[PDB]
């Protein structure tokens, strides 16, 4: 597990600077190696469809730093079973709106990453408004990240600006539920739309190393490793 995952990433890092290089050196990361020889991802966030359907339309989005960005905005009432590390949850969202995120308790790194990744994934208006600094990042291979991966990187590193822009509400009163604050502790207020439940939520190729479905929609790639 430890030696395997590290070995998978090291092959992909050198191959991108690409599919033909990765197969020769061989002969999230390990799933790309298996697909080359013979679940939707957004960084560490793993998603699986529960309900609804999404459709992507390009829009010019004003974001909080004053720039206008061309972003593939998804439309439709949707629900996803989500996971980041050991943290499990259910995400309900619509066009540029996180409507509800029900999660289980986990180590704080995973709870925080799940919440941030879901806020970014939702394309919520408040998340776009929370950008302050520069978001043009070039990745390890010298490639400019797409707008959605720029926001992921930005907010994973600067989470405090997001949460204060996101806002808070009174925590739910149901016995199995509690709220979660900005420090990822149980709280009588909660990040808007987010709740923690004590009830265990159940468990679940392109030349540039991007895995594709039969329809066309890509499920994971190099940016997710
Ligand atoms: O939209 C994209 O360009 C890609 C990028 C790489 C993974 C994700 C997120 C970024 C996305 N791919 C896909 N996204 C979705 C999707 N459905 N509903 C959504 N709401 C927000 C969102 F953000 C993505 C989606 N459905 C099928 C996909 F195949």
């Amino acid at each position: 597990s430890q030696s395997m995952i590290v070995a998978c990433r090291k092959i992909i890092r050198r191959s991108i600077v690409p599919l033909e290089l990765a197969v020769e050196i061989a002969n999230v990361a390990c799933d790309i190696i298996r697909a080359a020889l013979g679940r939707q991802r957004f960084g560490r966030l793993e998603l699986k469809r529960i309900s609804g359907r999404g459709f992507k339309n390009d829009e010019e989005i004003l974001i909080g730093n004053g720039t206008i960005q061309k972003i593939g905005i998804w439309d439709g009432e949707e629900e996803f079973h989500v996971r980041c590390g050991e943290c499990r949850g259910i995400l309900k969202k619509s066009k540029m709106k996180l409507e509800k995120l029900l999660i289980n308790s986990a180590k704080k790194e995973d709870m925080r990453d799940l919440i941030i990744l879901c806020m970014v994934f939702s394309q919520d208006t408040r998340m776009f408004q929370g950008v302050r600094g520069e978001i043009n990042f070039l990745n390890r291979a010298g490639q400019l990240l797409s707008p959605m991966y720029q926001l992921q990187r930005y907010f994973l590193n600067r989470s405090n600006d997001l949460f204060d822009q996101w806002g808070y509400e009174e925590s739910p009163k149901a016995s199995e539920l509690h709220g979660i604050n900005e420090s990822m502790n149980a709280s009588d207020y909660t990040l808007k739309g987010v709740v923690v439940t004590r009830n265990v939520i159940d468990d679940f190729i392109t030349k540039n190393l991007s895995l594709i479905k039969r329809t066309g929609e890509v499920i994971m790639g190099a940016n997710d490793v």
